[PDB]
């Protein structure tokens, strides 16, 4: 198909994510990516420009990586997929043993699935089967604070922020969980204090706490001081509420840790991790979970876990998730990310005194322009595509999440381009 | 690894679907070839029929060479872009095959990365549609017993709640409106029952939401096609829209191309996944019609909120738009009416077996129900012996194998089921 008919089927028959159909965006033809490039169509004529967002954070190490292109044609060669019910197999083997060491100490168990939102789905059916096995079936609800995101799936939808987040229109139809106020940037006790006080009165209905710890993502690009994930941890060891940390975006290195509990030396109950596991390659998630969540979750009369996606430690996932981890694992990332930070902050300064800047903040390989109204798609994509940039902002924030492989020179030219659509968005 | 360090490995850290930690032993698989699997028993590596095409998925075997090929042409060009903003030649490839080949009036398409996902969209997009007709209370779903939609938590609540696999889990699951067990031969009172039950809730439904013809994980029930001819003019009627779960029916696995082709009608919201992309990789997707679509796009809401990550996955894409030109480039319905009919000649003598209550067949589904739960430690083993991996679930021994076995292989599959039916009833 040519750019021309694909732009044609795509309007007659594709839905777009968080979108609409028919006065929808009009998207832009991809026909190839490779490293840190994508190559878009544009007027008809292919450019080549920097996947500034990782292609939704997924792309750490680029696209067309040799190490992950083999891992994964290696795999297609003997064995594409087979059933996990009664089957297991080396490539599922060897990502459950990587990521059991590389994750937060406790965490020695990994039902693997086939993407973010149902791994969330997954953490609160052992969360709430662990409370079912104590004989506690009351401990149903979940905790969060605002701010939050953490898929589109109904559960998952329950705890997003019900009043901003992107569910908010369904809230009525929603599990009612409970919602502390948002996590301040700032360390301050007497929030820590408050969320102890309400956890207090519902712990005896919670089963479960759940928060992206450090950074939250689609809920606004918001970062919070990894102390309170020491208090988060320290307040349902006391009340007995399970921990559970959603790190799909935080996850393998993102935040500058290799995890972002590592901010803070937590280890929750039961951790979700998706999205840059297999390098952007292939859908997968898992869901880890501590040895006495799990034999718990069996315990007294709750019997197994009925969960087993069709999928399921799907060998092709599996086996370039295990190329990309060791990849990850096997160079200096700790420096890496430091390099990519400290680029991301030189680079976005000078958005600071631009009128419609409210903000700008970096975390890791993580860099925000946060502005003072909603940024239109319309004139943002096309400004950052003529300075040969990928950007997809949203709600009011410029941001980009870029591959770890990015030169210096590539982080200036994603900044420049940042700026640039800032300093538009305020005229 | 080595096959004892995998086993290692997964003992202590791998949790398997449907099971206890510490408590359930899986067999190591180190290759799969068309319709084989090496698997390593007591050591030794052995060459078994993937007698459940890996449940319900290789349709064309493992390791197809066209299919193999569509993977590692895309793999260099594009792995993965995000959907957002962008579009590409997987997705468009694979939305107009879709189009084309579903039930008439299935005109746009919803991607997702499972099927328990395309499921839980598909509510969405009801319960939204409804919304956008200014009818927000109609938002419950109705669906018959013995069904099965999957593992999440809404996908949880039109599972059967009675004895289905999710049914320690009703008080806290949504409530949903069931009718009775349908029937396998036709009889126009359930039709009429069903109607007189869904009027009476027609003002809080969004959707009726059923598996078309076989009911899988619920009990690989069969029913009459005519049934789903019922349930259509019913919700046209009464203003509720109609979810056909295609997940496992799809791709010709009935004998039709789609399980609603028997019936020669198409639902408003339609599901597919499993045997999508040949059994290669996780994709599945929500097809509706322009009406459902653009209503919801003319509602207050506007956007249809939900957007997976690797939504229209390029590989995933590809592969499965190999998968679907590779069946509809040949005389797939000949095929799967030689299987059925394998089927049915290899598994006729289990009617006879002390502990079997019913043998059937429908397109390249073949069951044995029996009156006892069928016991793995028994089962698993029995049919390894025969080269067959078979799993067994409930009191069925089943097979739904890939279309490419020959008479040969089949006949080597339905042995093995009547001997796991025989060691049953003893
Ligand atoms: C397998 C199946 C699903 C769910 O598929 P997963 O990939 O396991 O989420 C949903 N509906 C039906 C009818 C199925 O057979
Ligand atoms: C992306 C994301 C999810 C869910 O991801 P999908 O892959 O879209 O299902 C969940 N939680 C967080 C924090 C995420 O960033
Ligand atoms: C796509 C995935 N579900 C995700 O969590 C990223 C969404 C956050 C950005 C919203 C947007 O780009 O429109
Ligand atoms: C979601 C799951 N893979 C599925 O739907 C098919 C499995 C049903 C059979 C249950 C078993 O084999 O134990």
């Amino acid at each position: 198909l040519t750019p021309e008919q694909i732009i044609a089927v795509d309007g007659a028959h594709l839905w777009h994510p968080y979108s609409s159909i028919g006065r929808e965006v009009s998207p832009v033809v991809a026909v190839a990516a490779h490293g840190a490039w994508l190559t878009l169509i544009r007027d008809g004529q292919p450019i080549e420009v920097l996947d500034a967002m990782s292609s939704w954070w997924t792309a750490i190490h680029g696209h067309g990586h040799p190490a992950l292109d083999q891992a994964l044609t290696t795999q297609l060669r003997v064995m594409n997929h087979v059933m996990f019910g009664g089957l297991t197999h080396e490539p599922a083997a060897r990502l459950a043993k990587l990521l059991v060491d590389i994750t937060p100490a406790g965490l020695d168990t990994v039902f693997f699935s086939d993407s973010g939102s149902v791994s969330v789905e997954v953490a609160a059916k052992m969360a709430l089967q662990y409370w079912r096995g104590r004989g506690l079936p009351g401990k149903r609800r979940l905790m969060t604070w605002r701010g939050g995101y953490h898929g589109d799936t109904f559960l998952a939808m329950s705890i997003c922020d019900p009043h901003g987040g992107m569910h908010s229109l369904w809230t009525d139809v929603l599990a009612a969980q409970v919602f502390a106020p948002q996590v301040p940037r700032d360390y301050d006790p007497a929030y820590s204090a408050a969320f102890e006080a309400q956890l207090a009165q519902h712990a005896g209905e919670l089963a479960a706490v759940v928060v992206e710890p450090v950074v939250q993502g689609a809920g606004g690009m918001r970062f919070h001081d990894p102390r309170y994930l020491h208090d988060l941890r320290d307040i349902c060891r006391r009340y007995e509420v399970l921990l559970i940390f959603d790190e799909i975006a935080t996850g393998f290195g993102r935040t500058g840790a290799l995890f972002a509990a590592d901010h803070a030396g937590v280890s929750p109950d039961i951790m979700c991790v998706g999205k840059a596991l297999t390098g952007g390659y292939l859908s997968l998630a898992a869901t880890l979970c501590t040895a006495d969540v799990a034999h718990t979750i069996s315990a007294g009369a709750a019997g197994a876990l009925m969960h087993g996606p069709t999928f399921m430690a799907n060998p092709l996932a599996c086996a370039v998730s295990v190329a990309s981890v060791e990849l990850l694992l096997g160079q200096d990332w700790r420096t890496r990310i430091t390099e990519l930070a400290a680029g991301l902050t030189a680079g976005l300064d000078t958005a600071r005194a631009l009128p419609a800047v409210t903000d700008v903040r970096v975390c890791g390989a993580i860099g925000v322009i946060e502005c003072d109204r909603p940024v239109d798609l319309a004139v943002a994509t096309p400004a950052a595509l003529d300075r040969g940039v990928w950007l997809r902002p949203f709600r009011n924030l410029v941001y980009a999440m870029p591959p770890y492989i990015c030169t210096p020179a590539e982080i200036t030219q994603i900044t420049s381009a940042m700026v640039e659509v800032a300093r538009l968005v305020g005229s």
